[PDB]
Order: C-alpha cells, then sequence, then structure tokens
C-alpha cells in the first residue's frame, strides 16, 4: 500500500514514542506502522548550518526522517509570524497579534526549505499528512515543486470566523495555501464552517453537491475530525498509577479534603488569573468550603518572556489568595510548575472531585477528555468546561461555563463540589459514551480514509 | 394625517443645529419628527437628586421634547456600566477589554425598564417608536412587558459582531431575545445584518422566511441594513463658506506649502491611533523625501467621560507623538500636530478641503462619518485621497478609497505615500466614484427607508386585523 508521510513540528524520538507519552505519536503511529510510513520533521536540535538532507532512522516498519534547524530557521519557525500573528488571532487574542512582513517572509521561507527537504524522499503515491499552523504553507510549497501527491492538512487550533481571520493581513494568501491541500481538516464543525464561510461569502469558491469546496482552481475536501482519546487506556493508567509517590503525597497532604484539578500550559489563551480568581470567589461566596477543598494547578514548563511573565503573575495571585484564606494544614491554591508524566496526571484526575478546564479559547482540549476518562464510575468527578473549548461540542455532561463571567465559574465550582452521586454518574456516563464513540482511532482512520479517497479518485 | 414618530435616544438637546451640513442624530431625525408631529424622548443632560416623577414636556414648532433627568445612580448604570464596560468593547471586536459584571448588567436592564415606563404613559396606540443604539437595546422588550403593541424599530449605530465574538458577552442569548422584541432591527452594514441572522439561524433560535423576515422568539422581525450617510453637497458648501476663516488661514500659513494629512478621532480603543501615528512614522522613514514636505494633523475632540480610558489613550498618544516628532522634527517642521481640541464642524470641513489626504483607519467602526465628511468636503478640481480601514462600515460604500488593514502598518505607510503622490486623474476618478455613492445614499435615505419600514409594519398589522369589506 501507499506510505503515510506525517509532517509535523517534532518527530517523536526514543521514550517519546511510548503511548504513555501521548502527543501526536499515539495519534499517527498505528497508521505509520500499517503503511510502512515516514515521519518527517525537526529532531529538536539546533545546527550551525542547514542539514544537507534528513537523517534516516528505521524502527521496524517506520522511517524517521529528521533535520536540525539553524538558529535563523528556528527563530523564523517558532519566534516569528506563526506565534506572533497566527496563534493569537486564531485564539481570539488578536489584541496580542503583531504582524511583520519580514517575519511572514521567513515563515514562507522555512516552509519552502522544509518542503524541499521532504520532496526528495517522496514516492508519487505517498499520502502526505501535514499537522497544524506552523506548517500551513507546506502543501503550497510542495505544489510549487511539482508534487502531485494527495496532501492533507489538520489544524489542531481553532479556525476563526472571517471577521476575526482578517486581523491576519495575509489572510487571503493563507486561505489560498489551505486550498493547496486535497483534504483540509479542522477540530470542530464551527472551525470547518468558518473556513467555508470565508471561501463562500468572499466569492473565492463554491460548495458542490458532494460537499467539496472548489476554490483556487482546486477541489478540496473540507471536514471536521475532532481529536479524541483512548478512554479505556486512560482509565487503566489512572488506576495503575494511584499509589505512585507524587499521588500518595498529594493524597496525604489533602487529609481527605476535596480536590480540584487544573492542568494548562502557560499562555494567554488559558485565562489562568481568571481560573484562580473564580476559585477565590467561590471560597468567598461559600466560606463553608474554606479548609475543605484545594485547587491544584499544574503547568508544564514551556516564548521565554511570555512564559515567565505569566508564571510570575500566577505565583503572585496564588500567594495573594492563599494569604487571604489559608489555615493550619490547608493551602487553597497549589500551583505547580512541573512536568509530570501523563499517567500520573490521570491518577490525580481520578482522585479529584472536579476537573477545572476553562480556557478562554481552545481548539479541542484533551485534558478535558482525559479528565472524564480517568474517573471511577462508582464515584466520578465533575468536569467544569469552557464553552470556547472545542471539546464542549462533545462533552455535553460537563458543567459548561463562559469564562468571561467569573461568577459563572465560581458557581460551577460550588455546584460541582456539591453534586449528588446520581447526577455525577449520569453526567459522567453521558460524557464517557461520547468519548467511546469518537476515540482517537476515529480521527486517524477517517482522515487517512479521506486521503486514500483522493488517490482513488485520482486513478 | 400620519402617526407620530417617537424617537428614543440617549440625549435630547435643545435647539441643536439641524441644517443639512450639521451633524448629530438631530439632523438625521428632525425632518421626520417635524413631518409627523412626533416626540423625541430621552435624557435632558441633567443630574437630579431623586428620579423625575414624569418627563418634562417642551414644544418647539410641531415637535414635542419629552425629557427626564437621571440620578447619579441611573447615570452610572446607563453610561458607566454594562453598556460601555461589556457591550461596546465586544461589539468593536475587543473581547480583551470587556469586563462583565452581573450587577452592572442588572442595572442596565433596570434603567431601561425605568425609562420605558416613563415613555409608555405618553404613547398613543398608533405611534411609531424608533429606538437608537446599544445603550437602549432592551428598550422594546421592556415596552412589550408593559403591553405596548406599537411598531417599534431599533437601529444599531455600532457594529454587530459575529456569533463567535458576540458570545463573549455572557448574556448574549438574552440580548438577542431583546433584539427580537423589535418589529424592525436595523444595522449599519450587510455584514452586521448577517452576523445577527447567523446567530438566529445557526443557533436554532429562528428561521428566515421567503420574504427575508426572521421568525424568532414568537415574533416576526424585519432585519435590514440602513447605512447612515451625510448631505455631501451641504458639506461641500459649508467647507467653501468657511474657507476664509482665520484658523484656516492660520493652518495654511503654518504648513508653508507642505502637504496636509488630516485625521479626526475621539479617543477610544477602536481607533488604532498608535497604529495611525506609527504608519506615518514608517512612511517618513521609508520615503525620506517626504520629510519636511508633509504634516499629519490629528484632532481628538476631548471626551473626558470615561476618564481612565481617555487619559490612558491620551498619554500613550502623547508619548508616540513625542517620539515621532523627536525622531523627524526640524527647526521649522513638526511632523505630527496632535490637538486635543474641539473645533467647529464647518471649520473641520474647511480643513478637510485644504488637505490632500484623509487618514481614517480605525481598527473597527460601525460606519465612520468622518470618512464620508472628508470626501464630501473635497474640491472636485483637486480632490484629496481617502485612506480608509477595511473594518470601517463605510468601506462597503467608499470603493474609491485606498482601503487598508490597519494591523498592517507597512500597508498603511505605503497607502499614505501613494495617496500623497497620486496623479490628479486618478484622484478625481476615485473622488467621483465615492461622491456618487454618497449622493445615492445621503442621510435622507436612512431616515426615509427606516420610517417607511416602520409604516409597513403598521400597514401589515392593519391588514390582518380586518377581513371584512371596505370601500
Ligand atoms: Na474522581
Ligand atoms: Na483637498
Amino acid at each position: 500500500m501507499s506510505r503515510l508521510i506525517v509532517v509535523s513540528n517534532r518527530v517523536a524520538i526514543g521514550e517519546d514514542t511510548r503511548p504513555s507519552a501521548g502527543g501526536l505519536a499515539v495519534g499517527v503511529m498505528d497508521a505509520l506502522q500499517e503503511t510502512g510510513g515516514v515521519w518527517f520533521g525537526w529532531n529538536g536540535e539546533i545546527v550551525g548550518t542547514p542539514d544537507a538532507a534528513p537523517a534516516i532512522r528505521r524502527d521496524g516498519n517506520v522511517t524517521y526522517a529528521t533535520v536540525g534547524l539553524t538558529r535563523r530557521d528556528y527563530d523564523q519557525y517558532y519566534r516569528g509570524f506563526s506565534n506572533a500573528t497566527l496563534w493569537p488571532v486564531f485564539h481570539y487574542r488578536g489584541d496580542l497579534a503583531r504582524f511583520d512582513r519580514q517575519e511572514y517572509a521567513g515563515y514562507l521561507r522555512v516552509n519552502a526549505m522544509l518542503a524541499k527537504q521532504l520532496a526528495a524522499l517522496l514516492r508519487p503515491d505517498d499520502l502526505i499528512w501535514v499537522h497544524d499552523y506552523h506548517l500551513l504553507p507546506f502543501a503550497h510549497a510542495l505544489r510549487e515543486l511539482g508534487v502531485k501527491n494527495p496532501i492533507g492538512f489538520f489544524l489542531h487550533i481553532p479556525f476563526p470566523s472571517p471577521d476575526v481571520l482578517r486581523l491576519v493581513p495575509p489572510h487571503d494568501e493563507l486561505v489560498k495555501f489551505m486550498c493547496a491541500y486535497d483534504v483540509t481538516g479542522f477540530q470542530t464543525d464551527a472551525d470547518r464552517q468558518a473556513f467555508t464561510d470565508y471561501i463562500e461569502r468572499r466569492g473565492i469558491g463554491t460548495a458542490s453537491e458532494d460537499g467539496m469546496l472548489h476554490a483556487h482552481g482546486r477541489v478540496v475536501k473540507v471536514a471536521a475530525y475532532p481529536i479524541g482519546v483512548y478512554p479505556d487506556a486512560i482509565a487503566q493508567a489512572a488506576v495503575q498509577y494511584g499509589a505512585r509517590k507524587p499521588v500518595k503525597m498529594l493524597r496525604d497532604a489533602l487529609g481527605g479534603r476535596k480536590l480540584v484539578m487544573s492542568v494548562d500550559r502557560l499562555d494567554y489563551s488559558k485565562g489562568l488569573v481568571e481560573r484562580f480568581q473564580a476559585f477565590e470567589r467561590m471560597l468567598a461566596n461559600a466560606p463553608g468550603w474554606q479548609g475543605r477543598v484545594s485547587l491544584v494547578q499544574i503547568a508544564p514548563p514551556t516564548d521565554v518572556q511570555t512564559y515567565q511573565r505569566i508564571r510570575e503573575t500566577l505565583e503572585g495571585e496564588a500567594g495573594r489568595i492563599n494569604g487571604r484564606f489559608s489555615q493550619l494544614d490547608w493551602t487553597p491554591i497549589q500551583y505547580l510548575n512541573r512536568k509530570y508524566e501523563r499517567n500520573l496526571l490521570m491518577a490525580f484526575f481520578r482522585m479529584s472531585q472536579v476537573g477545572y478546564v476553562t480556557p478562554l479559547r481552545d481548539g479541542m482540549n484533551l485534558v478535558a477528555k482525559e479528565y472524564v476518562a480517568s474517573q471511577d464510575p462508582a464515584d466520578p468527578g465533575v468536569l467544569v468546561l469552557s464553552e470556547f473549548a472545542g471539546a464542549a461540542a462533545e462533552l455535553t455532561g460537563a458543567l459548561l461555563v463562559n469564562p468571561y463571567d467569573l461568577s459563572q465559574m465560581a458557581d460551577a465550582l460550588e455546584r460541582a463540589l456539591s453534586m449528588p452521586l446520581a447526577e455525577r454518574q449520569a453526567r459522567h456516563e453521558e460524557n464517557l459514551a461520547r468519548l467511546r464513540a469518537n476515540d482517537l482511532s476515529v480521527w486517524r482512520d477517517t482522515f487517512v480514509a479521506d486521503l486514500r479517497s483522493v488517490a482513488a479518485a485520482a486513478s
């Protein structure tokens, strides 16, 4: 069969290929194995001059084709247009966007540079699957090199409505790049419709009866493929890690007090000051909960200036809140800037009574799904979920909140902590059924099936 | 005889100018109030200790002015609460500036309900009611709760955001229910109209019928765009009439033959005034031959109301002007004249006519009448060039402007340079293109079409109210 060629930010190396490490590898590895495929991308290293060609490593049936990045290439890929302009606008934080023509040129340049590195490895029937917004121009660069392969794109972050997308000055050129793919996939129907609205309402193209989009002289399959999880594997890990030292230490320190879990990387889409302040407001509104519940916020370390500014802000907010309420043997907010292995987080989730997942905007949010899947069905926790996370379209048993009303989040936390078992179980089973009906293999299998349909129609 | 038009808005000003060259809501509605012997209801601009028992009644010719004072508490809940802290920033696509507060939202509903009860006692059954802008969005719903069955129309003067952005307002569903209490809901542009329609249709609230009406919340709503225009011939005449005034002569002498870029904005976060200044700076850096040969005049009529925002923006702009003037100024050249001053309207038109470029690039604007006033002021024998933000409502009409994305400073700088050097023939082609649009949608079109749609509501209700023989 035709090889699957995965193109992404970072090729998983070594221990990062274990399913317990999560990440893109667990999503694509079965398909790479089935097809004898190739995973192409960065090796995580900075090199003094550009690599002549990708380094080649084979593990069983899968080939890993990796390059280093020079300082300039790294800066143009990670510290330029994609994170200064695309990321904030697509997360509805365009007040933070800063467009720069030279950075945009560098974004195009590094994409063309990587496409040139990949093209020499391709067989004409390889199925190419490109992941996320740093690589949006990748198919277009391949088309300019004469690549006629099936190419698919999956966008892991939101796609904004046309009014918001236009905050990115080259929006029309970006949409042209997205039409260089044969398949363009999004997390949710709302993302898919935003892209379709841009094409249709600006007179760029039309939807045919089959649902395909005809735009920029090409025919594009446009669909939503919401990324799920493996709920049975998560539940098993949640159980298996319940006696590990970090879990026991938290269990012991809580002394039977209730636990709210929250896990986020530090960026301005997460609303973490709001997260802390709504927990503060809950304790002020219902002081009977003081001394009886703690919030644990975990942030894996990761823009050095943005990360450090948020971390200092949150350290100050946690310190202020704790100074207002803390008692003997009670810390209201435990803010941990640490990387725990995924399976430990699942054990933390299972122990907790509330999962507090309220980003201001999120393309999906896998923590919300992992939280549900970790719960003991005989005593399950309650998910409090932002309506602006993609997962909200699926997790209909969550307590949904608009994080722009701090009192809504405070009210939801109080309701979650007080919820009778029978309702917690009804909501849990409702969410778990949805997780089981759209597990991670659905994303992989349906997207690959659509790439194969391109090839079938091609022949 | 015809039914009274009842205008409901923020402020009833005594004896405001309503000549065609004038500005303000009065010039937009006065002809309709005079023609129908109507009533203008709203605030008298005064603070009172306790709520007014009933509105004061003043007649001027054929028009009645029905006004109340506001207590400090009512003033704060109307002007310094939910409308300006939450609605205004979200509708201008600045969710990051919004600060929702439940008690402020309750206060917004409360003052609308209070004002509606004051109006209701003055109504006759056939009155046509026309409510203006976002501070009064819940007004029809409050009237309906009082049993008012009159035709009621709403016109939103600011943008209406797409549903993904509207949902940043936590009570968005209730606000849209309020908007469906109107028989007519009018917007500045087709995009605003479509954003509202998108909310209704895609969220399963209601449906569009064949005639384009919206069926939602048990009501039938006419949803349409009525872009607000100006009287361009009146503006041009006023500009010429003021061409000899001392300040015009003063400015011309101060320029010393230099080209003039004009910009006039109130200070708020939708205007992008930092970007405005920085793109002018970038143009002077990119095309240094323009140094000493062009000046930017930025006029910002003071609006000390919302003191924190006004002072913060003013401080930021003073720093930017200080930096840019420090970079480029010479012995006899101030690159950016930044004037926190109020000028007579007709003087501004004369300044527009003198200038070569109108620089109107807000980050977001429901319409922007300065852009239309700029074009209307030009001498067609040597007309200036309008540089216009694509996020201003007027961009849908002023197709002869150099349209720019104000988030792209280099594009704005390039447009300024192109505008300043544009050959006469192209300047005239663009000017006449824009002027023809202004003349085909002058301010009377807004007034006449909206009032006609209110009258159509009344006529339809009359048709279904009877089935028996007539004549
Ligand atoms: Na639990
Ligand atoms: Na002029």
